[PDB]
């Protein structure tokens, strides 16, 4: 790794300006708030946390795993400081969630675009599952978009050895099916285009069209985000299936992270 | 709460025997626990009664408080009677009539070498139970602790609900309760559980079991790896088939993952009744 002062990432982050990039300020997100830094000619994404014994085995935990987990489809971590910061590569395309809701006037994503984003996101939960790491926090959020547009996981702070969250997740049991049906819910915001919850919409849950569109109520049309040209109705009613099966209630019932692959692979 | 009395709490201590933690059985005081408190055997005019000593303290006081308020509202043939309360002491303590058959959960797991439930009297329980959670969402309330630990039976074995502390106006609870959503389909999901355990005779939960939860079975039996007469109790002699089938069907309807898929309460009392 890389080690970094508190002092030197509070320089590089205009002391950790909380106002937006749009602004003029140093912070692209928050859930911990991530700050943009400049380190020399590079650019850096640096996150700093906000019990606070909690907050720390989260801090410890994602460096635990970062150590160990090196991967395409993984963000890199490059340091760490002890608040708390960690130091990652900087995505210049930035979040899933910020590029589906278009945000910053960028251009939506492409059916195309969003086929290569959803394999390389279960590229990236394979090869954490093959290790046997469970991440417990796949979301929109947390999937992060390079130069050319490959998804890279991000926050581990809850891996071991809401709207996202399974049944039997919520219920306090710790699976790795539960990040499969977690990325479930991330398929439909890739498929809709619209946030995992929305609590002026009906149904507040996302994952929830999916009783809606058993129930003939609605149809996977009427859902399909809008703003995109090249969404044949193939292979989006292919990556809906593969969400319908992730979104089981039973763990036992939906597929394993290499049969999502193959399924997501067929799809084009 | 003024339709209630209120208790010294140097008496309740008297006719405790100072709290006896002690199981009733060995000539102590304890008759359950759980619930944020110890329930103890007391005493008020030379007659039993049930003494729930509660145990952060802001909560628990409005635990407390709700109660009262809810109690104060609600009463029925299948709701356990409040009479009165303690607070001027050193803990808050709430005085019930005595419900001389103990919780559905000590005679389902035959606590003390107590004979077994018959079919029947299972069916009337359930009747009885469905009846007073009928009884709280006709009046608007939301009881959101439905366990078969908090239905407590009289001398007849009629069934009668408790644990008013969280009514509002984790093997028990449903996906969308444990969202933190607040709705009345959701005591239906945990009651659901509560059938299962009356037709099995198991915990809702064992940590050394398969599965670990009793929601589970459900998708064993759906899936034909397992049947219903693989989970029936076998230690009642009268529970006929038909009967039992049906009251499986009703459990799992109650247990649908999705709120508006599930039946209302008064869905519900009438499959139990179509039962009987
Ligand atoms: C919101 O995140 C970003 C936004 C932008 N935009 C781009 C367009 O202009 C406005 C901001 C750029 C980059 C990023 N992020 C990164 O570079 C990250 C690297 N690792 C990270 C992480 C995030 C969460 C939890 N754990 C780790 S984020
Ligand atoms: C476990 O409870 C009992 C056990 C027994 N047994 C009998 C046989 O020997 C051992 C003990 C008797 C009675 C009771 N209970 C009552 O009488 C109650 C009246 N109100 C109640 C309550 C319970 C919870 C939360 N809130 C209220 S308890």
């Amino acid at each position: 790794f890389h080690s970094f002062s508190f002092y030197e990432l509070k320089n590089v982050t205009n002391n950790f300006d909380e106002r937006p990039i749009s602004v003029g300020g140093n912070k692209m997100g928050e859930g911990g708030v991530v700050y943009k830094g400049y380190v020399n000619n590079t650019t850096v994404a640096v996150k700093k946390l906000a019990t606070t014994e909690e907050l720390k085995q989260q801090f410890d935990q994602e460096i635990k795993v970062m150590a160990k987990c090196q991967h395409e489809n993984l963000v890199e971590l490059l340091g760490f400081s002890s608040d708390l910061c960690l130091v990652y590569v900087y995505m210049p395309n930035g979040s899933l969630l910020d590029r589906l809701s278009c945000l910053d006037g960028t251009p939506p994503l492409s059916w195309h675009m969003r086929c290569k984003i959803a394999q390389g996101a279960a590229n990236g939960i394979n090869f954490l599952h093959e290790n046997h790491h469970i991440h417990r926090n796949i979301k929109s959020a947390n999937i992060l978009l390079d130069e050319a547009f490959t998804a890279k996981i991000s926050d581990f702070g809850l891996a071991r050895a809401t709207a996202y969250m399974a049944p039997e997740a919520l219920r306090g049991e710790i699976t790795p099916k539960s990040d499969i049906y977690s990325f479930g819910v991330v398929l439909l915001e890739i498929i809709t285009g619209l946030p995992a919850v929305d609590e002026h919409r009906e149904p507040q849950l996302l994952l929830d069209i999916k009783e809606e569109i058993e129930d003939e109520e609605k149809t996977i049309e009427d859902y399909i985000d809008k703003k995109m040209n090249d969404a044949d109705s193939t292979s989006v009613e292919a990556m809906y299936s593969v969400a319908s099966q992730c979104l089981h209630e039973k763990k036992n019932k939906r597929p394993d992270i290499k049969k999502v692959q193959q399924l997501l692979q067929e799809m084009t």
